[PDB]
């Protein structure tokens, strides 16, 4: 296209720091088939408000385009009501001053799959060409605020699969420079299989005479017991947990030494994750991208982090350890030790109905800040050595103080907060919680009678609305799945997986009808414990439920 404004062109490592930290939109554009497709509404533009209003520089737009296309071969014509719809978007984003990253996402397994066995590669290598052609004819006036990326985290499992990718980058470099406008001097990301670190590394290879200022992108989900809860992992922040994401990292720039390097996506979501863990690990995660010189660039599908009707951030907490890479943190303590009989946790006072109330004293990692003051949720600000000291790393709580919040027999559930205002970096906030053992509706059932679906529990909660994790037993011993994880200590043999196998919403615990579908193929009724915070051990706080077949 003919262009008409200025484009004020900006080298690739310049771009690379001036994005520095990101924020996904995620679930929106890449959600299927339309943008309202899944959770989230119709994107509004006050959400970049709140997202440029929080610290973030840079937005990561990922669109989906599989449902767009109006035609298929030879043309692949994509939709122009969505073209004019993506523009829109990045013109939200841009006239608040966030830089843009738009990508081709959900694409990358829906059809544009090259390890899939019957995958037309000269067909997808077309699509994407025509697609990319398209999606640059649009943005080809777009400013140097806007950059591309070619796809996401695209399906590779050899290094014959990382060749066809290489292509991919090729592809889109030659498609968005023969749509022209300002297209041959726009910033781009360059992806390896997967955007896995070790896939990248292996695979990579820049391409030829490439004349677009480049930067590398990746994504990060590591270590996958952690981020993904599975087989019981609910503590994070170890020597050897630093010690492997450091080295990943390490392993990536020490391949690309020279290369601006983006990390386009990471969480450890407070949906599942436990807060003090997950605090620590969003701290080290941004410790060691300044280390290794990469830019952040947060995954948020809109039920993670930022609430686009209010503009509340779920987890303040990360949100202030993200957006400030040039401050220490105090972060609470908690358990790492993956041998140990009781999780602890300093995000939490914890105390179970039916007890007396004691004093609590909550062990922190200071990090030579100082502790400045202490507020609940209801406004109220706590008297320091009065309503709190703070002993060596440990801050205690006096019972007579926590005895206004809470008694040996008020109800479960969560209290009010603390909100840790320090000498520097985040603040961290410690959630009272009364808690209860909970209770299940139903105590058994047969496969027969709770198939067809998912089998939803109602479930009493007491105390945290969270399931930590759920063991699975045949009745003769074995485990239901995954036998491997009888390594993973106290609090790992047995367990299974997050979204694959349990789950649960306000009112139910949920076993998947896959994970149904694994005691009929057992033939064995088999023993489900479900699992809930704190895990003071690995029976209290737990329920039971068998599956006849
Ligand atoms: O918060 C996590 C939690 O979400 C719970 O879902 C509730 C919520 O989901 C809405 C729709 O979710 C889609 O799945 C998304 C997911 O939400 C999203 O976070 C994820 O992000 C990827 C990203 O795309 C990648 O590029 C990269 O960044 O990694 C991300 C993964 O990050 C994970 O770890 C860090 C956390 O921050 C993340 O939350 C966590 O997820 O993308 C997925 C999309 O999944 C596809 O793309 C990636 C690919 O690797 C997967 O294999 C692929 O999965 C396929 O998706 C198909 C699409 O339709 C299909 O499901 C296939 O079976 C599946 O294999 C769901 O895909 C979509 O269905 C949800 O929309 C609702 O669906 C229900 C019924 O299905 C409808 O009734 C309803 O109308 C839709 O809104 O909002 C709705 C609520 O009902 C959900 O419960 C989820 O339950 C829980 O397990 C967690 O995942
Ligand atoms: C310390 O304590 C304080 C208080 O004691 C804590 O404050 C609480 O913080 C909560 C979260 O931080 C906050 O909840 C939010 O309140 C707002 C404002 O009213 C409300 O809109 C929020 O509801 C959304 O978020 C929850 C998840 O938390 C979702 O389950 C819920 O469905 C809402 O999400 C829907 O809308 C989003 C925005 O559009 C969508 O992105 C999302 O996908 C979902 O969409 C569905 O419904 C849509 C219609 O709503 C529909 O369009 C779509 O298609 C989907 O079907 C949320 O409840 C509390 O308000 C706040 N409490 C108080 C008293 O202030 C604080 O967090 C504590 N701190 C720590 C660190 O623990
Ligand atoms: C760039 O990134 C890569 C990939 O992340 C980094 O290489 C990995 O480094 C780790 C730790 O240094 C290695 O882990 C150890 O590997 C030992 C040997 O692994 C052999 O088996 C692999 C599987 O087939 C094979 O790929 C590998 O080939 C490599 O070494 C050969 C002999 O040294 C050489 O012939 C090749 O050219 C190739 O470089 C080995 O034969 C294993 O025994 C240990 O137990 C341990 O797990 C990974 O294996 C490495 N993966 C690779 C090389 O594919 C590399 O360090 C990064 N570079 C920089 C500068 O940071
Ligand atoms: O699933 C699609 C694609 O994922 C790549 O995995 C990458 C990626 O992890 C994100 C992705 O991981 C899957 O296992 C989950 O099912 C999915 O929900 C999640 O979004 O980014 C970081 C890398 O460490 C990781 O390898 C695969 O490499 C790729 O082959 C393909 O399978
Ligand atoms: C329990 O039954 C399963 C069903 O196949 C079997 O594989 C397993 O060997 C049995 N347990 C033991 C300890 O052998
Ligand atoms: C659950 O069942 C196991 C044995 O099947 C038992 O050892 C454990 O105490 C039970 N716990 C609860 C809370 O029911
Ligand atoms: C884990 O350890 C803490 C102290 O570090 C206790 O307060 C808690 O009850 C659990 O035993």
């Amino acid at each position: 296209a003919n262009c008409t404004g200025s484009f004020d062109a900006i080298s690739a490592s310049d771009f690379v720091a001036n994005i520095n930290p990101g924020w996904n939109l995620g679930n929106s554009l890449d959600a299927t088939p339309n943008e309202d497709s899944w959770n989230n509404p119709t994107v509004q533009e006050s959400t970049f408000d709140y997202v440029k209003a929080a610290g973030f520089k840079s937005v990561r737009l990922p669109v989906t385009w599989t449902h767009h296309f109006t035609s298929e071969s030879p043309d692949w014509t994509v939709d122009p009501k969505w073209l004019q719809r993506v523009s829109d978007v990045i013109d939200m984003i841009t006239s608040r001053g966030l830089y843009t990253i738009v990508n081709v996402h959900h694409d990358s397994w829906e059809w544009a799959d090259v390890t899939k066995s019957d995958a037309n590669i000269t067909q997808i290598e077309q699509k994407f060409e025509k697609l990319w052609y398209q999606i640059g004819t649009k943005l080809a006036c777009k400013s140097s605020m806007v950059a591309f990326e070619t796809i996401n985290e695209p399906p590779c499992n050899t290094a014959e699969d990382g060749a066809k990718i290489n292509k991919f980058n090729e592809i889109f470099l030659r498609a968005i420079n023969r749509a022209g406008g300002f297209n041959a001097k726009r910033v781009v990301n360059l992806v390896g299989g997967g955007m896995d670190s070790v896939k990248t590394s292996q695979w990579f290879k820049t391409p030829a005479n490439i004349t677009n200022p480049w930067a590398l992108q990746f994504h990060f989900y590591s270590p996958y017991d952690f981020i993904f809860s599975a087989w019981g992992k609910t503590i994070w922040g170890s020597d050897s947990d630093k010690s492997e994401l450091d080295s990943t990292l390490g392993l990536l720039r020490g391949n690309f030494t020279d290369v601006p390097i983006v990390l386009g996506a990471f969480d450890a979501s407070p949906t599942n994750t436990e807060p003090a863990a997950r605090w620590k690990y969003h701290d080290y995660l941004i410790r060691s991208t300044k280390k290794y010189n990469m830019s952040p660039i947060i995954w948020d599908n809109g039920l993670d982090h930022l609430d686009r009707s209010s503009g509340i951030w779920r987890d303040p907490v990360s949100i202030e350890i993200i957006t400030n890479g040039n401050e220490t943190n105090s972060l609470p303590d908690s358990t790492v030790d993956t041998s140990a009989p009781s999780q602890s946790s300093s995000a939490y006072i914890y105390h179970k109905v039916g007890t007396e109330v004691t004093d609590q004293t909550l062990p922190f990692i200071f990090n030579d800040n100082t502790l400045v003051s202490i507020q609940d949720s209801k406004g109220t600000t706590l008297k320091a050595d009065t309503d709190y000291t703070v002993s060596g790393s440990n801050i205690t709580f006096p019972a007579s103080f926590l005895s206004t919040y809470y008694s040996e027999t008020s109800e479960p559930g969560l209290l009010p907060n603390f909100t840790l205002k320090f000498s520097s970096g985040a603040s961290p906030v410690v959630q009272l919680v009364q808690w209860d053992t909970p209770t299940l509706s139903k105590t058994s059932a047969a496969a027969s009678s709770i198939s067809g679906s998912d089998l939803s529990i109602p479930i009493t909660w007491k105390g945290l609305p969270k399931l930590a994790t759920v063991k699975a037993l045949l009745n003769n011993g074995t485990y239901l799945v995954d036998d491997f994880t009888q390594w993973f200590g106290p609090f790992g043999e047995a367990r299974t997986t997050y979204s694959n196998q349990w789950n649960w919403d306000d009112k139910n615990v949920i076993l998947t009808q896959a994970t149904v579908e694994a005691v009929v193929a057992a033939g064995q009724d088999t023993v489900f414990t479900f699992e809930f915070f704190p895990r003071v051990d690995t029976t209290t706080n737990t329920v039971n439920f068998t599956l006849t077949v």
